[PDB]
């Protein structure tokens, strides 16, 4: 039903077209379906292709992730090892924990160092400006930066934390943190160790990290449009690129420009559990709850708040969810869908992977919006192709 909901979209001009993969480990059911147009700089349009380079935003999460985890395989970092000899602006970061009647802001000293499994699952305390109310005010006043001059990760997330490391859970810049702390310790840059990391290993030579430079990655944008003419992926965060125009340097929270066909190269490794970017237990230990007790509670009251459907990633309220390494971790089977420890996030408004071991699926789906985006279509969109997906899959198996 993604055809003709898909379609459907694109009659109403609210969207331009979808890039699908999906597969299981072995290769057998595999389902990749480009639909509708693109529009070039020019104002040709062309159709959708599996190969167009799209605009992964968050979907770089779980990338920058394993580039992480694979120093951790090198030795060069662990898990649950301090950081704040690599990131001692992290350390320097102190607790807010409200304001006053006069609107006075209280911090305290962080209690305990902040470590990569905090950053790598979102409960280090670095939280998002724009869904951190506390932060949100914070910044109003003590930041009036108003200068567009460009800034690196440890010069645009300079709030304080918004918990006590490892005690509450945000959605942040944790991975721009790892990824800087993993430029730290190898002495490159992010996209050097990830294309000889993960992009080498699997063939994978048509990526890119903000701002996409390679001519003939421009030739396939698909948000290099006349509506985004700075190729900024507008049309996938619901409008702006002013962190992406912000920024220097990589940005391992949400950088990444990939093809649908190359991410799920990815997914499927981790599926497969392969070897052929982390040892396998070092993959097994990624779909389990890395929150303690007191920071599943606030993951849980996050997933409860107005902010909540976003961070479900479609799943039901009434399914236990924990967060591994690498997104949202459902802890319970969905008979039909998602089995247990189904690993899953995705990128802006527009953009859903999900990594089901259980019942052994993989899949991207990635909407190709037209601006101003429809954020309630969006979430359809995207719940038809993480539902309709399965439906393909029962079908294929029931014709063997
Ligand atoms: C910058 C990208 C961010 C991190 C992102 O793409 O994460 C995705 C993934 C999704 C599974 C869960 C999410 C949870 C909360 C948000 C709705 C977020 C999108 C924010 C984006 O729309 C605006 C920003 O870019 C700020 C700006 O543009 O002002 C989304």
């Amino acid at each position: 039903h993604m055809d003709t909901t898909f379609q459907a979209a694109i009659d109403t001009g609210k969207i331009n077209g979808a890039v699908v993969c999906a597969t299981d480990a072995q290769g057998h059911f595999v389902y990749n379906k480009a639909t509708g147009e693109r529009t070039l700089l020019s104002g040709e349009k062309q159709p959708q292709q599996l190969d167009d380079v799209l605009y992964l935003a968050a979907a770089t999460k779980l990338i920058t992730t394993i580039a992480a985890l694979q120093c951790v395989e090198d030795g060069l970092l662990s898990l649950d090892g301090d950081l704040s000899s690599i990131a001692p602006e992290l350390a320097a970061k102190y607790v807010l924990t409200g304001f006053t009647d006069d609107e006075s802001p209280l911090d305290d000293p962080p209690a305990r160092p902040i470590t990569l499994k905090m950053l790598l699952t979102h409960s280090s305390g670095t939280s998002y400006h724009f869904l951190d109310p506390s932060i949100a005010k914070w910044r109003a006043q003590y930041a009036n930066p108003e200068n567009e001059k460009p800034r690196l990760v440890e010069e645009m997330f300079t709030y304080p934390l918004s918990f006590q490391p490892g005690t509450g859970w945000m959605y942040g810049p944790g991975l721009d943190w790892a990824g800087r702390v993993v430029e730290r310790v190898t002495g490159g840059t992010l996209m050097e160790f990830m294309q000889k990391r993960i992009f080498d290993p699997l063939g994978i030579t048509d990526s890119q990290f903000y701002p996409v430079t390679r001519e003939d990655l421009r030739a396939r944008l698909v948000d290099l449009n006349p509506s985004d003419p700075g190729a900024l992926g507008s049309a996938v965060i619901g409008g702006g690129g002013e962190m992406n125009l912000r920024g220097r340097g990589a940005f391992g929270g949400h950088g990444l420009f990939l093809t649908g066909l190359d991410f799920v190269k990815i997914l499927r490794s981790l599926l497969a559990n392969d070897g052929m970017l982390l040892k396998p237990a070092a993959v097994d230990n990624m779909f389990q709850q890395h929150l303690g007790p007191e920071a599943a509670a606030s993951h849980r009251a996050a997933l409860a708040s107005p902010l909540g459907p976003f961070f479900r990633v479609g799943t039901d309220p009434e399914t236990k969810v924990g967060y591994g390494l690498g997104g949202l971790l459902t802890l319970e089977d969905v008979d039909g869908w998602y089995g247990e420890r189904t690993l899953t996030w995705g990128g802006g408004l527009t953009l859903t992977w999900f990594i089901d071991r259980k019942n052994n699926l993989c899949g991207v789906g990635a909407i190709q919006a037209v601006l101003p985006v429809d954020g309630d279509l969006m979430a359809d969109l995207k719940q038809t192709f993480r539902h309709d997906i399965y439906r393909k899959y029962s079908a294929w198996k029931g014709q063997q």
